């Protein structure tokens, strides 16, 4: 990885476009004004992996110089500016980044982090690293979207059961194959794990362990589970044998068995319902059988599966008046699940007097891939410049779109007397009318000055 | 350091225990299940080199995965013995064979694009282990396909409104670096876009192509100097003309793009470009035009209003089709809210107002590289053939409530009839196959260069 090749191409030419004698470029990141509050998570990953330490070398400067020489068909690369950083700071970026603590749940339209150069010669470096810093939109959005789904599950699980036991395992990450890269997989799985503990994207475990860390042995957990290939390999006529072999191999731990390979309704009624009914009613509450449909209308299929199970297994009525499966039998819906359909499924189950205790969800591309930067309007903008000894509050204000107006001047975030958050502009945070700035210095001159445990992030992001 | 033993879906760790007894072979294939009627196959070679080839198993990686999976599952289900066998017998090289259509080939939906099988019976479980890594080829396939479909739309409207295809390969510029989910994705997606175009600002794509594919040209993608809002707004609200004048003077001999909507895009075009700084614009050469960049409001309406204003301040001609053409020193680029849908609406609306497509170029970010899913082309990886207890079985899924989820049966091959249509032969009936062995037992057996891939992915 070469930081001098990790920016938008036109930013190579911007050091020649700022007003002369600009000694400071000061920029900020916000989720511009469902999705009223965002989970701020992912910046520390970028700092540790990409920005800290000696990130400029003679080899990297040469690589970038030759690349841009042919890319622009011209010499525009700021070779002397990058050489200065290598010579004066031993390849350490003279940058200061102040950010809200990761895991903080902040309403839209607030400053989340600020970036400024610490050396007047490096005024151009602030927005050079905009591109790599803006990519924090993705873990912010995954964590925010995951948390909004936790709100949905928490609300309906309480109304149908009276407690939240197992809430952290109600939404399981199945997104490894559906994202665009290995790195994206690890980032997005880790953002999901801010709110839940169930994941099949192993890349998230390794990313957390390396760039955040946890006191717990692992940040995510999973259970043995079948896919279609391991069932259909027994032959169409031996689906019963595949089910029996797998539940036997995993009788001391929860196991999930996909049941829609040929006929999902025949699987729940005949195979699980009668042929292999004895091995279902015999496993522990801690190691139940989990039935997984993977086709048809998500809400219609789970309701039709639950009702078939209600005819072959003892279903009771809990304290809230909702039907509850036996403790040795669960259902996971892991197909076509996003924030929209999840709401539809649990609301439909409640209308059918089915308790949310019976159901868990898996989400793949809907959790980690079908998300964009314009969902929360994640944006990075310059709000303050110092040119020839004068600090100037700068901003954009497009006439055809007042929603894209950006903030002015030096920014700070404050806890209000009512317990909420407000962003002050034009340096008014210096007066500390609402107490101290909440932005902490997390990166300064190539060092990560403030870091957070994943345990601290999970605590900051909890519900209620 | 990357550890392929930690690069799979968690439940696949426990699958070696779920197969029928005496299973010796698992054979799987990738397809874009059955408007994107044809797909560009691209990106597998990157995956092969970066993650699958060479010594990918070590004693340390086995121990790391063992420790992780013990806590992850709260149980010992990691196939440490199977992975040790790979380390000892093949020096940590994967005993798998991969056959694939050549990269850049344009293949209709519902055909086999590559197949995976184990070459060692002890490693029956390994085929679906690396499914997770191989399935992510959906992304470069989908980017390259969607980018090519936009190139069809651009080529068709450029030919109607101008009679030629000059500059086509620079009409859709990659702006997606900040709008993608990771640095690796930016590299993969930008390289896939460069299969069809040559204009890009996502630099990571250049590095990927030179490392894993290679080109005879000095570089696979090109860009030009351009301003952002911070380089304009830093001059002060009252000094937008000074910012403009400084920037076009610093880049007076190359094309330069100046975003002109910081405060009022229509005032910038009529007053600042069309009057105050007009003398700096009418002097520029054809090879170094000013490119005016709107960035807000409705994409098609803002474009039409900018062209109208510029049409009154600068001499407009009529091309050899009856469509208006700005002077060669002035151009427009729309780089906001552009995807394949809004791109179509913009070129349609410009044709309606008799504006040539020569006047416009497009920049696409999230729309080109992020707003895409595995569902777009229904990219799917399924097991179609197993051998258990010495008996070969053609296997497939067929959910009753979704016939479109049906998969193919048995050993597969991809053939072309003498007429030209493509057919995937199932059940081993292929016994000329277009699938060539590209990976076998840890080595890349066949490679393609980016020039070859671009040649295969050309339009008709
Ligand atoms: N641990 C798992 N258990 C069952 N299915 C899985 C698992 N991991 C991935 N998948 C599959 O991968 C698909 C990805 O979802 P999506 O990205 O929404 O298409 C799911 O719908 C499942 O079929
Ligand atoms: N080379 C570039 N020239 C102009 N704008 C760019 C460039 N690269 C990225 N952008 C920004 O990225 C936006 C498009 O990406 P997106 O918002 O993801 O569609 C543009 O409107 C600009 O704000
Ligand atoms: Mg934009």
């Amino acid at each position: 990885f070469n930081i001098l090749l990790a920016t938008d191409s036109y930013k190579v030419t911007h050091y020649k476009q700022y007003p002369p004698n600009t000694s400071k470029v000061y920029s900020y990141f916000e989720c511009r004004e469902k999705y009223e509050e965002t989970v701020f998570y992912g910046l520390q990953y970028i700092l540790n992996k990409y920005l800290k330490g000696k990130v400029v070398t003679k080899e990297k400067i040469q690589e970038a110089k030759d690349v841009y020489k042919e890319h622009f068909q011209d010499d525009v690369f700021n070779e002397k500016g990058w050489n200065y950083i290598l010579e004066k700071y031993d390849g350490h970026l003279p940058i200061e980044i102040k950010a809200v603590p990761e895991g903080f749940v902040i309403p839209r339209g607030n400053v989340l982090f600020t970036v400024e150069n610490t050396d007047p010669e490096c005024y151009w470096l602030t927005n050079w690293i905009e591109t790599i810093l803006v990519q924090s939109w993705y873990p912010i959005t995954v964590a925010t979207n995951s948390r909004e789904q936790k709100k949905i599950l928490a609300k309906y699980l309480l109304e149908t059961s009276g407690n939240l036991d197992g809430l952290e395992y109600k939404l399981h990450d199945f997104g490894y194959r559906g994202v665009s890269s290995q790195e994206t997989a690890g980032i997005g799985a880790s953002a999901h794990l801010v709110n839940f503990k169930g994941t099949d994207t192993v890349a998230g475990l390794a990313l957390i362990k390396k760039y955040y860390g946890t006191k717990d042995p692992v940040p995510g957990y999973s259970v043995p589970a079948a896919e279609h290939s391991t069932i259909t390999a027994w032959g169409k006529d031996h689906e019963k044998d595949a089910f029996e072999h797998i539940v036997t191999q995993f009788s001391s731990v929860p196991v999930s068995v996909v049941s829609d390979s040929y006929d999902i309704y025949n699987a729940c009624e005949k195979i699980w319902g009668e042929d292999l009914r004895h091995l279902i009613v015999s496993r522990s509450t801690q190691a139940p059988l989990i039935i997984r449909p993977d086709s048809g209308n998500p809400l219609d299929t789970v309701l039709k599966v639950l009702e078939i199970l209600g005819k072959k297994f003892p279903v009771t009525e809990n304290s809230k008046g909702y039907k509850l499966l036996p403790p040795y039998l669960r259902v996971i819906q892991g197909d076509g699940v996003d924030i929209n359909t999840l709401q539809e499924i649990v609301e439909g189950m409640k209308q059918k007097m089915w308790s949310i205790e019976n159901i868990a969800f898996g989400s793949g591309g809907g959790l980690l891939q079908k998300l964009t930067r314009d969902l929360l309007n994640c944006s990075f903008k310059c709000s303050y410049v110092v040119t020839n000894g004068l600090g100037i509050n700068v901003f954009k204000d497009p006439v055809a779109d007042p929603n894209k107006r950006s903030k002015k001047g030096r920014l700070s975030l404050h806890r209000t007397p009512a317990g909420n958050f407000v962003t002050l502009e034009e340096g008014k945070g210096d007066l500390e009318e609402y107490g101290q700035d909440l932005l902490h210095t997390v990166f300064k001159n190539g060092k990560v000055t403030k870091s957070y445990s994943f345990d601290e992030i999970r605590k900051n992001a909890q519900l209620n």
